[PDB]
């Protein structure tokens, strides 16, 4: 079936967007480039490794118990910025639990649990995000109204948090810290004799995700020790919301239909990575490889195995990615395998290797600089929600990158500014923070250890790759960068108390 039918209607901003400040930003006026490549129709041929591995993912699922949230405790977990509801409240009155909101809630919840089949409605629309040089089409969001979102959470919070871990184990890279991820890949990556690797993303995954995809998922979910009117939430939702449904563009006309995974649902995560865990391990079956451990964060595979040799190397990819096409899971880009654990990226990002004050090395995560650098090149002449440049630092502070770069670029701001202490929003996994820049060097610590703030030695493929960045996109060198380091240090020394804390732990690496 098609992933999506389209009307003609067209996706319409809810408000002022902004294209440009090169760098650009997507808005709606691209989203029929999106709509274009997202459609197609779908086939799905499964085999004996895919119901081998749905049989023991669901052994794994029969050891969960879940319980339902009241609506109290689902309207406390709600997101402050989401969408308001159509039906008159947003999200500040469900969490504080105005009358408004809970009896809403509550009729959404009866009518889930009366009617199993009637579908949802949702709203289409088109992300504004921040990129750097052609231009790519903005991705599409699709998520129901806020009483159904507060209802998802009632029937299935407990097992998105619970459940993934427990099916997936090590494997589920959202229980990760940056250095924990990097600790599950370099363990993996020593524990084979001769390893080889490989990342693999699927071409369009959310509109590759079936309707069996999805059944398949709910079925997961039911294995759990559930109460029963959970069970008939679950199954109310699949068929009414998850399967799909119609599509209502910000001005209330009707866009479409769709037949593939809503991008902006409870379990669009959870599912997502539940069923490129399962089709990718069925393909791992397939294509024969040897001691084989994944790591999965939605569609973002990597794959470690013990290497059969290179042209044999080369073949078993190929049979794996013809396995994950049966599966229908194409590729963008056909998976290559690789010798050399820091050639590997997958979620934007790579391990690499540094030296600590002992001269110990210790790897870490990084990435290409370039989007971060774009990103907050954007937030210093504009401003936003999600401070990415505040959220880089603390994700990529162990980078040599966002110490030299943007940490030094930010605190200029701020000292110039004197806006030491006020706190910015910033979204890090999945959760918006109100972080006072002085509490920086605590968080760091906390996230990466000490070592952030002494890694030295950085591996020469790394530094080059931060300094072509920087020259192609015309920012400063390393040098210049390192020069208004000190200068930055010395003033926030010269200050005391936690600004020189600051000066001491964030930029100890531009002391002399
Ligand atoms: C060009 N440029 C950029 C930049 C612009 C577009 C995309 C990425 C970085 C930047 C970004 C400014 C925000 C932090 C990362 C670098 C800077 S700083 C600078 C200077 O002369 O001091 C020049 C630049
Ligand atoms: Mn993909
Ligand atoms: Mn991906």
């Amino acid at each position: 079936s098609m992933s999506y039918t389209w009307t003609g209607a067209l996706i319409t901003p809810c408000a002022a967007e902004e294209s440009k400040l090169m760098v650009y930003a997507t808005t709606s006026r691209s989203a029929g480039l999106r709509q274009k490549k997202v459609t197609f129709d779908r086939l799905q041929v499964l085999d004996d490794h895919y119901r081998d591995v749905l049989k023991e993912m669901k052994a794994k699922a029969s050891t969960v118990k879940a319980k339902l949230l009241s609506v109290e405790e689902a309207c406390k977990l709600t997101p402050p910025h989401s969408a308001k509801s159509k039906f008159g409240y947003g999200a500040k009155d469900v969490r504080n639990l105005s009358s408004k909101a809970v009896n809403h809630i509550h009729s959404v919840w009866k009518d889930l649990l009366e009617d199993t089949v009637t579908p949802i409605d949702t709203t289409i629309m088109a992300k504004n995000e921040v990129f750097c040089v052609g231009r790519k089409p903005a991705r599409l969001i699709v998520f129901p109204d806020l009483g159904v979102r507060v209802c998802e959470k009632m029937a299935l919070y407990d097992v998105v948090s619970t459940l993934p871990q427990v099916v997936m184990g090590s494997s589920y890279g959202f229980q990760y810290s940056p250095g924990q991820r990097v600790e599950f890949l370099v363990n993996t990556w020593k524990s084979k004799k001769n390893p080889m690797g490989f990342s693999y993303d699927t071409r369009c995954f959310d509109s590759t995700v079936t309707e069996n995809d999805i059944r398949v998922e709910e079925s997961i979910y039911q294995c759990c020790d559930l109460a029963p009117e959970a069970r008939q939430a679950i199954k109310s939702l699949t068929e009414r919301l998850y399967i799909g449904g119609p599509l209502t563009n910000s001005k209330g006309q009707n866009c479409g239909y769709r037949r593939c995974r809503a991008s902006g649902v409870l379990t669009t995560s959870c599912g997502n990575t539940l069923t490129c865990y399962l089709k990718a391990s069925a393909a791992c079956r397939a294509a024969k490889l040897q001691d084989c451990t994944m790591l999965v964060n939605g569609d973002d595979l990597v794959v470690i195995c013990e290497s059969a040799g290179t042209q044999e190397d080369a073949a078993s990819l190929r049979v794996f990615t013809e396995a994950m096409t049966r599966y229908s899971a194409p590729p963008g880009d056909p998976p290559q395998p690789e010798y050399d654990l820091e050639l590997i990226t997958s979620c934007s990002s790579n391990v690499s290797v540094a030296h600590d004050a002992s001269g110990k090395r210790v790897y870490y995560l990084t990435r290409d600089p370039t989007t971060p650098l774009a990103r907050a090149a954007w937030e210093t002449a504009r401003h936003t929600p999600v401070n990415s440049w505040l959220g880089n630092i603390i994700m990529y502070a162990p980078t040599l990158w966002a110490r030299m770069i943007l940490m030094t670029h930010f605190f200029s701001i701020l000292l110039a500014q004197e806006q030491l202490e006020k706190a910015l929003d910033c979204q890090i996994y999945g959760a918006c923070y109100s972080i006072e820049p002085l509490d920086l060097p605590q968080i760091i610590e906390r996230l990466h250890g000490l070592s952030a703030f002494s890694l030295h030695s950085y591996s020469p493929g790394e530094i080059n790759r931060v300094a072509s960045c920087l020259r192609k996109l015309g920012v400063p060198p390393l040098r210049v960068w390192r020069h208004r380091a000190r200068s930055v240090r010395a003033r926030l020394l010269s200050q005391g108390g936690r600004a020189a804390t600051c000066g001491k732990y964030l930029f100890n690496w531009a002391v002399k």
